């Protein structure tokens, strides 16, 4: 009766995925799959680590904790072995494509793929859906942070004169963002050139961007993040319906936990690929349906 | 292709249900069913009003806008004619019973019943479910108001010395409520007897309750309401995950609009009875799946 | 004893003015005056609609619900028939002119004109006045929205490549505004030309302006609006006196309701033209002076 | 052209009244009237201090800064000398009586009395009036503090075992108040007797009351105060209109400043007695009408 | 140059103390001291664990992570071996006693004891001190939670009919607390007896207390906590100075981290015992004095 | 036993310093030192005013209330007479220099200098220090205002066409500031030249700057100010620790009061110069150590 889960990849969300699986009484961790099996941090000392998911035996579902660019090929491979897949694929514009690619393969092998099951895309996606169900006309805004942006950190690091970089995302409302960029300069680089180059880069040129030089970028890092979603709109013909959702959260802890909840849900769907807005919300939860209904509805 | 809807009952939510149906391009109002067809307010002048749903022809789904005590018998009758039912049945402790009673009948007649599809139970139920999917351990609180409580207004009206009454629900946090009761006294009643009797009544004795005498209770009435839900808990093994949902809304406008969204969803489920936490959230929405996914996920 | 009111014009605020008049027990609706009497929406089926105010008989006061540019000529004409006028004339820089023009005419015909009696100008004007009465030195800021700006919507619609447009006003504090513009493009228009042209237009060039392309501008529309006023200043010689006023409101509902309250006040003033800061606030209210004083002061 | 003002009484608001008069360019301080002329604090060294208002010559208006119980007799006496009166008479239930008593006398001597012109009653009274003008149906709440309550401090001091006392008013919403009472005990008094007696006293028995013993009550004193007013109600037939007013203020500084603004207004009214909701708000302000209209409306 | 630290006791704060020591580059963990050395959780696999601090060699300072009742005897013993002590001793009324007991012993052995170095007592104590330095007159309130209270959980567990219990502390302002108690009942216990007994117990009888029965108390547990401190008072002779401090934090993570900061500070004081308000704040920090001054002041 | 204090300089903070000294029971004002002894405002009528500190006899400590540029030379002179010095020297980048210059001189003459003891630098500096003690990794932001900036007012006044100017500092979060500049134009100056010149000046070119023309700049002035500090970071290895500090305060009242608290602390330090993060916080307070510990810790 226990849901047998493999963790594929072990980035930041990998360690938190392990924690989420161990905490879930209804899940059995059958092991971790990574390219370098000899890098073993403290928490993987007593955990089966392989470079081939087949060595873990019977596996119901795989949490894909791999880089964005690897998710598609990785999910097809694991669906093709008759294992379910959950990912947190974060590229909004490409989610419809990923769904159709994986739907073909999931259906051929009678398995379920749940895609883009982080907090955004993921949880937040369900809240945005609920807001249109409550008031279909009007405007929704999603406001991120304060939190780190990996994408923007990389983009700033990859400029001439920048040894290391940290980009913070700051919410200014109505989906508008301020970017606070902290840079370690390469010995002998010119600050004003680096600053102008970061501000002019395609990742930053749309947005109010500030750049400050620092000694250590690492001591600024915190995986705390957050969201403030607003909806102002019309229920039927009644205007000025106001809805708001906020959270102050640990980024990878939430991403990994929602992926585990999605993996649980994956076991109760007809073969195919699904965004989290296509899953009944109660399917994300452990326990007896009627106890859950009595507690929640 | 248009979803053909009948409104059964026409209380407060009835008028707002009519507005929600008219506003929905994908819905066709095939008429209103009520016991007194000769009470016709301005908005029902050009609307078909019958005392028998059979006279409305082909009807896909019925919005049950009737008193709580009538919902069960009413839903079985309409499911038995081969029509779907949506209600906002608001008695939390009885939802599991209602679901099983209606599931039998819905399945015999190959129809769908969506029950308890207001904002609480309803929308709020989905948010509470999402909070356990994001952080299964910890505490959720649901804080109502300020808004009118019909139940508590009735309970106070039904006491000796009280001509009319209005009970306000005031949120004090962690699910604790203050009740502000405004009373019109019957000519010659004793205030302090009425006050003590209201405070001692079973509907008020658990709660901080204040009673003030007024001339006109009607001029205090406003159908505005609201909720503040909090969840503080654990994602995997990471503590102090903080989530919050708020809305300031028109009560019947939201209740009726969510019922219309639920009616839309009813057309896409396998025969049976469902709480709204058992429906994929995107099924509540009008439009092309892939356009919705691109917009929301 | 009942205040006999005509509604002249029937734009957006027209429908809400009708609602406000019907709700007021001390007001009798003697009819609606409009240029096209054959456009009759559901709510005007049983309402007298004429193109000549003289056909409505004895009329104490007219609510001018007409375009800004028409208000002056319209008010002089109706004052000249011996009827009071209330408008929500919204051009701040021209209010002193309008007052003097109408004061001449109101005094000749022994009638009262109340001008600029919306929420801004209107209600907000009284709050700004009270803030100087409480602390004459210091700074007041008035922060609008989120809400639709008709002026800015029109200005964006009236550009090459723009089929339809919606401009949102977003408050950023200290009277500074962000403008979120949503555009429907004419078949074959170039987005980046339209975007730059909107941002460079005189209505938007002072302000942080964002432009997004959409399918349907209508589904974003909501007549919800709001204000946050701050005053920080000196009472006598005591500094750091902090005052704040907020509202989240239905825009036309409030505008029309304040106009009805102003019409009530118009019946108790000496002949002339008045801004709402020149009227005793209690004159806006129905009821017995002493009951009102006991309730409010 | 300068408004000639006498200050009668010199309690706490007396010192602040002097500051407000000196700061107002349009006011000339013609002196201070008090029973003990030989108690002269630093600020009254160069100020004319008399026990008879007649010695101050031509006086347009008197600020009555005397105890509540003295205001009525004091105002009649000064109106009878042909001088205007402003007070901050704070007993809400008695304001209609005070108005009629003073109206008789003000009219006989062709003078103006403005009564109950503090912040509550006073400023707050105008905001409550405006809220009914904007939305006549619904509920208003006025929430005080945190701030000192003189009434409640006295009531606690006047109990057996209490040398000195300070009562704080704490807002809990919907007009419900918590009272934090700090007591200095008389040498040899029993705490639990004093505590129960304070909690059972008529001034405290309606309200959640806490009592803590302290060494020095004086070091806790701060004349900071505040208000949060809410209105939730109906504009015309549109529900869930939300309005809010807040201030964090110096109590006597605001009381005295509003009294000076009221004194300015007193010079522009027809003979009689007035609450501040019966005065046009612009009459409270110094300057040219048209400059004020351009700035405020 | 590295500060050599032993962890004595390994309760909840023990695990977090280990994390805080490992994270600090200027600290060297020389081991953990506990009574049961054979209970070894995952994180202590490669950590020296002894029942005698002498086996750890040269130790500069000991973090006392032991029960409250053990701290005094434990600190004297370790000071007597020529090692510094830091504790988070949480009994406010006994801190002056603990300081004098440890001051004698610290001075005899030329060592430093820092006591009551959690967040309250601890960090919060410094903020309360700063508030009197900024405004010596007025009132400070410290508002805890929402968070778990170990003291109150124990007190409720230790009642007849209660298998397990969790007490939540809820802030209601001005230092007033609501207690939400969740109980697992012993097979066959009577709820209403248990409820009344918890509410009447000395730990709960002063406070608004609610009791709810649950299946699993463990799934409600979260070590998140928080504080809201307010100060309203006088700077010199200027009233209504408003100060506020908030945090939403992991309870043991903060307690343990402040203890590590205090241990760092302990190395720079003259022999004796100290509360954290007797230590220069910069002594809590790693780094070069002048770099810290440039960054912070 | 009374701390004997001289006030040197009498700018804005001078008057408030006098108030703070008079209010402190443990301080004796031995006089005021200023260049112009014949400018004597109301409050200095009975106060000894000299141009030579030696005439005031035995003085323990001097509050330097002089311009920034004068503080260094002034402090050396007064330390050299065997008197302690407190200043609020506000140039952050130069604090390490000032400390070393004054440390030499303070040590030669066996006296104490406390520097940069306002609210920023000063109080805020201690809060920023505490935030690193609680969570050493992460980001702190300090957000100022709304309040007047003297520096920015001067910079705008000192431009061609500007008779007078007031610059307001507005917090936009993450240490980013908006500047609202109000200008009185010299008879015949061109607004658009003045506006562009202010916006291009080095004091404003980094920041969002708005310029409005006004009649009287003086009537906008208020010495109210404020701060919002945030810290988001890591306690040990636990992320998303959230800390916040706010105040709404009278600027000079707080600056002067903290300087008096610092002067008190100066009497208990070993000879030298100190920033306020190098002083034990309890040394800022009057009273018995053990009473303070019992009250605060």
């Amino acid at each position: 009766t226990k849901i047998k889960v493999a963790i594929v990849g072990y980035g930041n969300i990998g360690r938190f995925a392990l924690e989420a699986v161990q905490a879930a009484q209804d899940f059995e961790l059958v092991g971790v799959v990574r390219r370098d099996i000899n890098n073993v941090p403290e928490e993987l000392q007593n955990i089966t680590v392989t470079n081939d998911i087949k060595t873990l035996g019977d596996v119901d579902v795989a949490l894909l904790c791999s880089p964005t660019r690897a998710i598609k090929e990785l999910a097809k491979s694991i669906l093709s072995l008759g294992i379910n897949t959950v990912d947190s694929f974060d590229v909004h514009s490409e989610i419809v494509s990923l769904k159709t690619e994986l739907d073909d393969v999931a259906k051929k092998h009678d398995r379920v793929a749940v895609i883009s099951a982080g907090w955004d895309p993921g949880s937040d996606s369900i809240v945005r859906t609920l807001m249109l169900a409550m008031a279909p006309k009007g405007i929704t805004y999603t406001n991120f942070g304060p939190g780190m942006s990996m994408g923007h950190s990389v983009a700033a690091k990859a400029i001439e004169g920048v040894k290391d970089a940290l980009s913070m995302t700051i919410p200014l409302g109505t989906g508008v963002h301020r970017r606070m960029v902290y840079v370690e300069l390469e010995a002998g680089a010119n600050f004003n050139q680096v600053e102008q180059a970061i501000k002019a880069d395609s990742y930053f040129s749309s947005d109010e961007t500030h750049v400050k030089q620092v000694d250590s970028v690492d001591s600024l890092k915190d995986v705390g993040h957050g969201v403030h979603m607003t909806h102002k709109g019309v229920s039927g013909k009644t205007h000025n319906q106001l809805f708001e959702y906020s959270m102050r959260i640990n980024n990878p802890a939430l991403t990994s936990q929602f992926m585990v909840s999605a993996a649980r849900a994956s076991m109760k769907q007809r073969a195919g690929a699904y965004t989290v807005i296509e899953i009944p919300p109660v399917d994300f939860l452990a326990g007896d349906l009627n106890t859950l209904i009595a507690k929640l509805v």
